[PDB]
């Protein structure tokens, strides 16, 4: 009985295993755009994702994995709030079973269809496992979809989907370039907080992207035909895979624009 989505191990159970769910960093949260601030001594955000090495996408049971090498400063993300150098090493999304529904974080409540994570670590600690135990270990930028043109950037992605419907299921996936899933805009806002899933460990500098990207109906209803379950188990579709939004308490939201 671990944990997942669903009603008896879905995000109103985790803390049971993981009290530091009612922590004082958790992620997502909502984004007031109204009361977030604007920070000049922000910088811009620098994305320098030219050398990036994807390698795998990985099913794992609740979002699918495009995974990166990271044993050389190869993809970096550096910049805005952020001291140092962030090496990134993977992305996931996370969606709905309806347009209406499926990002983490929101924007004045608003719910985009699926949210894009790039998730980068802290390269003063050597590697990704020691960095999720500093607080100021990940960096993760986070990027909304709305649903209308497609994303040329994202097929790739999706034609592999069918290739890794259960948990477990890997496939290779070199060459893929991240840079196509990026909006034209780097304006972001950022706060301190945490992994969404469990273990929920507050290690995370979340910086999330103001302009989303669109994708076509099409491209979403692919995500929504992957399962949740290993192959031979009884079917259940890798949908509404989102935590809801948990209370800022003591933080406030940086804007890196008016
Ligand atoms: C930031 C991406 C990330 C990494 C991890 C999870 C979840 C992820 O999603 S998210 N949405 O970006 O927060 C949950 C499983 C975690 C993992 C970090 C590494 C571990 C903590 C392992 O040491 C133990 C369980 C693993
Ligand atoms: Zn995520």
């Amino acid at each position: 009985h671990h944990w997942g989505y669903g009603k008896h191990n879905g995000p109103e159970h985790w803390h049971k295993d993981f009290p530091i769910a009612k922590g004082e960093r958790q992620s997502p949260v909502d984004i007031d755009t109204h009361t977030a601030k604007y920070d000049p001594s922000l910088k811009p955000l620098s994305v320098s994702y030219d050398q990036a090495t994807s390698l795998r996408i990985l099913n794992n049971g609740h979002a699918f994995n495009v995974e990166f090498d990271d044993s050389q400063d190869k993809a970096v993300l550096k910049g805005g709030p952020l001291d140092g150098t962030y090496r990134l090493i993977q992305f996931h999304f996370h969606w709905g079973s309806l347009d209406g529904q499926g990002s983490e974080h929101t924007v004045d409540k608003k719910k985009y269809a699926a949210e894009l994570h790039l998730v980068h670590w802290n390269t003063k600690y050597g590697d990704f496992g020691k960095a999720v135990q500093q607080p100021d270990g990940l960096a993760v930028l986070g990027i909304f979809l709305k649903v209308g043109s497609a994303k040329p950037g994202l097929q790739k992605v999706v034609d592999v989907l069918d290739s890794i419907k259960t948990k477990g299921k890997s496939a290779d996936f070199t060459n893929f370039d991240p840079r196509g899933l990026l909006p034209e805009s780097l304006d972001y806002w950022t706060y301190p907080g945490s992994l969404t899933t469990p273990p929920l460990l507050e290690c995370v500098t979340w910086i999330v992207l103001k302009e989303p990207i669109s994708v076509s109906s099409e491209q979403v209803l692919k995500f929504r035909k992957l399962n949740f379950n290993g192959e031979g188990e009884p079917e259940e579709l890798m949908v509404d895979n989102w935590r809801p939004a948990q209370p800022l308490k003591n933080r406030q939201i940086k804007a890196s624009f008016k």
